[PDB]
DNA sequence: TGACAGCACTGAATGTCAAAACAAAACCTTCACTCGCAACTATAATGGGAGCTGTCACGGATGCA
DNA sequence: TGCATCCGTGAGTCGAGGGTAATAAGTTGCGAGTGAAGGTTTTGTTTTGACATTCAGTGCTGTC
């Protein structure tokens, strides 16, 4: 529960300690990352909500993945490949320039569901200019 | 020369009179049932101690006799 | 004038481990009190006339 500028300042740790707990027992490095944001309103007065953020490990070439959590089936329907070049501090303004601008300036209405993030940890000191997709479930 | 400072006034955009509705549970009816009282039953029956408690110890006491 | 009897008294501060267990009749009648929660009532968050300003708006007005 944080600010507009803290829409990715808080979100940096929710992928990292989730990754480095599993990397202590991972013989590989899974190179496709998945993050899921959720908007769920209330029932008492319809002015409030809460957000449960789920980063996940990919069902990839390593079959045995003993990770705490849930087997999450990704939502189907229309999506958008918002590929990017920039560091996780640059997805801070990239999430804000897709959601402050690219939903008005491309005039699109994102649909109900989990906003799929597609980071790339395959290029994980210099500041890393990573590549990432923001696969929004869209209703065009 | 062009900035550079300040004025003229629209008006959309505020700050007030009203309701408009929605869940809030809050207090409140309800209405069927679960959960409780009370009475009777007719061959014959008739007297506890329920286990208990066993010698400390000098001392003062009151009332019987 | 003794002789029995009947009450009422008895270290200090600690300590441990911890409350235990008989037996007995039912059907039938039938009012009273959780209770299903049925459903209202309130006690608060939202629409619309206003018009009085206000700054926003755009341009001019005047100026270094």
């Amino acid at each position: 529960s944080c600010s507009l500028e803290q829409i990715s300042d808080f979100r940096h740790e929710m992928r990292y300690q989730f990754w480095h707990d599993f990397l202590g027992n991972a013989p590989t490095i899974p190179p496709v990352l998945y993050g899921l944001n959720e908007t769920r309103p209330s029932q008492d007065k319809d002015d409030e909500q809460e957000v449960f953020y789920t980063t996940a490990l990919a069902q990839d070439q390593a079959d045995g993945y003993v990770l705490t959590g849930h087997p999450v089936m990704l939502q189907g329907g229309e999506y958008v490949m918002f590929t990017y070049e920039g560091l996780g501090t640059g997805v801070q303004e990239f999430i804000l320039t897709v959601y402050g601008t690219c939903m008005p300036m491309l005039n699109l209405t994102r649909r109900k569901g989990q906003d799929i993030e597609r980071y790339y940890p395959a290029e994980d000191d210099r500041p890393i200019n990573l590549r990432c997709e923001l696969l929004i479930p869209i209703r065009r």
